[PDB]
């Protein structure tokens, strides 16, 4: 069966939960299957979250929650009982992912949950066209800052045919200037047609070595890093 918690043992050290939701509201996205773990059923979900939820003691006192989808499409009675387990294990910052089209119900999470949240959100890559044409996320801001009002973390994807060597380089210009969290991840090929460039790839293991070491952002080679999931 699949791994559903455990720790990140470097930098903001925490731990982490794989949750069960419905369905992702968008879905559409070219390159993504993780989506095969939603399921329709809200109340098997429950059952399930329920005993991975079990196990969280708060030791870091820092938590994060992903579930391949967003936050708000996880059961009520899982996220509610995420909110009794947060004041219950004197937890001080959750991190959660949300699709940006969630934007406008961060605000109302945000005054409920009290503590420090930080939101992550699935940019992929700050140049317009890829991302929308290419990996069609849907995801249309005029300006970073926009972003910046709501979300604190992109999600940033590496290593994808038809990205280049001056697209990358910006999205972590990008990244460092306007961000104070984020996570690189690098392209895993799967069930989807969309595939690894592996010359990119090779490349940007060399050049931006240091990014590896940044304590503001974490770095993911493999989808497994965080040691939930398959
Ligand atoms: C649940 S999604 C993000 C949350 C939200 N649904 C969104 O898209 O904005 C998880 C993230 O995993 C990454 N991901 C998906 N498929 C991947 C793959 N094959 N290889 C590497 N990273 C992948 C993407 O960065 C994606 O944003
Ligand atoms: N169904 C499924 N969902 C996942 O999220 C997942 C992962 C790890 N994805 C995480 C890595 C960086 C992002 O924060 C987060 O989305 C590996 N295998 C998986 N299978
Ligand atoms: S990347 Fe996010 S929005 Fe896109 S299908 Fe996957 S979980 Fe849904």
């Amino acid at each position: 069966s699949m791994e559903r918690y455990s720790h990140i043992l470097e930098k903001d050290k925490r731990e982490i939960v794989l949750l069960k939701s419905r369905p992702c509201i968008w879905g559409k996205c070219s390159f993504c299957d993780y989506i095969e773990d939603n399921d329709v059923d809200q109340k098997e979900n429950q059952k399930i979250n329920d005993e991975v939820l079990n196990k969280i003691t708060g030791q870091y006192g820092v938590l994060e929650v992903i579930n391949s989808g967003s936050f708000f499409e996880l059961p009520d009675e899982t996220i509610e009982r995420i909110y009794k387990i947060i004041g219950e294990k004197k937890i001080k910052r959750l991190y959660i992912e949300a699709h940006y089209l969630y934007k406008k119900k961060i605000k109302a999470l945000r005054e409920k949950f009290k503590i420090e949240i930080i939101v992550k959100t699935g940019i992929e890559t700050f140049n317009d066209e890829m991302r929308n044409n290419v990996l069609n996320k849907n995801i249309h801001f005029d300006k970073i800052e926009e972003i910046l009002e709501d979300f604190d973390s992109p999600c940033l994807m590496v290593g994808i045919q038809g990205q280049t060597k001056e697209m990358i380089r910006k999205d972590i210009e990008i990244l460092t200037k306007y961000f104070d969290h984020g996570t690189i991840n690098i392209y895993r090929n799967n069930s989807t047609p969309i595939k690894r460039d592996e010359e990119l790839i090779k490349w940007f293991d060399e050049e931006y070595h240091d990014l590896k070491n940044n304590r503001k952002y974490d770095y993911l080679g493999i989808p497994t890093d965080f040691g939930v999931g398959d």
